[PDB]
């Protein structure tokens, strides 16, 4: 991925967000419920000191559980560290209606987030563009309802 | 699906085909292994008569199943039934390279079948123009080694 938003302002990327559509390098990264890279955002929670709290839902053991995990700060504004060691990288962003990032290791999936329940055909340009470089093999997207819905049921 | 084939030639459409990409209207339509449309065409085999025989693989009680359907002529060439009442629609094919279809009853799924073991950049285009016009929600893609293992393993 050689996509980063210049000038990425962490702190307005905070509140409510909706994962509209997911695609992946992988078709075992998204293709079941319980598939590990399928994970519905809730909100992004920045720290002061410039970190990255999100919430987020993710399907496990036949129900919707609640999870948080930090991504840390790098020297690049737009780049962030989760390690067990996983980046997550913002691609583009208006803070007002969508974000566009990936998280990768080599393994890859990347989501199209937006503020409210309803398809962004715009939105979804920008991440088909962002997609054209990657080498995807899956790729989902929700309706309004489903983005309602725990888990996106 | 209001693209269909003009002038199709359903006689030369007769042999190997390999399912490069499928789409569909809902995400469970494909989603697992054993999900009802995820169908990874071997052959067709055209009657004399304009009938059409399927010759394909499908995951069943985890193994990967030998399957065939004839799909019976209507009056307009490029459209087929399979009734228990389902319509197989061909949309564009230049019979050496590349053939696109969608299966409905409403429920949808296409392919880009493709003549041999490789990625067709230029097949894989005019496929995803063909979606741009239908309300699809997964999109799945394989790679040359998956396309020469049975039910692309
Ligand atoms: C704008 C930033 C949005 C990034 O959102 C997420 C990034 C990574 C996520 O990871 C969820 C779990 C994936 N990893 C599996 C391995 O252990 C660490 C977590 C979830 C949301
Ligand atoms: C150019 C024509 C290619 C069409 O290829 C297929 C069309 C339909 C297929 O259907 C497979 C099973 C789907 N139906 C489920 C309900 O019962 C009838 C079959 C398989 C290949």
């Amino acid at each position: 991925v050689t996509q980063t938003m210049k000038g990425l302002d962490i702190q307005k990327v905070a509140g409510t967000w909706y994962s509209l559509a997911m695609a992946a390098s992988d078709i075992s990264l998204l293709d079941a419920q319980s598939a590990p890279l399928r994970v519905y955002v809730e909100e992004l929670k920045p720290t002061p000191e410039g970190d990255l709290e999100i919430l987020f839902q993710k399907w496990e053991n036949g129900e919707c559980a609640q999870k948080k995990i930090i991504a840390e700060k790098t020297k690049i504004p737009a780049v962030f560290k989760i390690d067990a060691e996983n980046k997550v990288l913002v691609l583009d962003t208006d803070y007002k209606k969508y974000l566009l990032f990936c998280m990768e290791n080599q393994s890859l999936a990347c989501q199209c987030l937006v503020r409210t329940p309803e398809v962004d055909d715009e939105a979804l340009e920008k991440f088909d563009k962002a997609l054209k470089a990657l080498p995807m093999h899956i790729r989902l997207s929700f309706n309004p309802t489903q983005l309602e819905e725990q888990c996106h049921i």
